[PDB]
């Protein structure tokens, strides 16, 4: 758990991730001069610190899933206003790329994504809605569980899902699935 200097990008909101024991968290997404890391915070007083271009030190957070996480007994400390980091914005735009899902769906891997995409169809099968997404490159399926089932998501709508996990399949077949850290602000269209 090497020290990173960071300057934060954007974060979602707190939410409960976990209803039963009203377990909170948000997700932020950070830089370097050179490198992007997507973070989970299960501290949620941090929500100040995590504030868009604030530049902080973390440091003693937790690897896991190729994202840093960030409990009570991590630190997350202002670096002093006489930091001022280069962040370029090409790196800044890096983080806010969507993926195609022709990759995505032809993926052999598993993996965590986030990304914007517009819903073609909506289809409810008891406790699991499927959202069709489409974009240039073909289509696919978003499979949601669980509290995301309550979400208010039509047809021409986008989701901006944060933190779902690719399920491989096997024709081309690949799908996006809600896990315990999963986000979606739906946006309106």
């Amino acid at each position: 758990s090497d020290l990173k200097e960071v300057m934060v990008l954007n974060a979602t909101e707190s939410f409960v991730y976990e209803p039963k024991e009203q377990k909170k968290m948000f997700h932020a997404t950070v830089a370097t001069e050179n490198e992007v890391f997507r973070v989970k915070v299960f501290n949620i007083d941090l929500k100040e610190k995590f504030t868009p271009k604030k530049i902080i030190a973390i440091a003693n957070y937790v690897c896991r899933n190729g994202f840093l996480e960030v409990y009570p007994f991590t630190l997350v400390a202002d670096v002093n206003a006489d930091r001022n980091m280069e962040i370029p914005a090409g790196l800044i735009a890096s983080a806010s790329v969507t993926p195609k899902i022709n990759q995505l769906c032809s993926q052999t891997k598993g993996s965590f994504v986030n990304g914007v995409f517009e819903v073609h169809k909506k289809n409810v099968r008891g406790e699991f809605t499927y959202y069709e997404i489409q974009d240039a490159t073909g289509k696919m399926e978003v499979v949601v569980h669980g509290r995301l089932t309550t979400i208010n998501c039509e047809e021409g709508d986008k989701l901006k899902l944060t933190c779902f996990e690719l399920a491989p399949k096997s024709g081309n077949t690949g799908e996006l699935r809600s896990v315990i850290h999963s986000h979606i602000k739906v946006i309106k269209t």
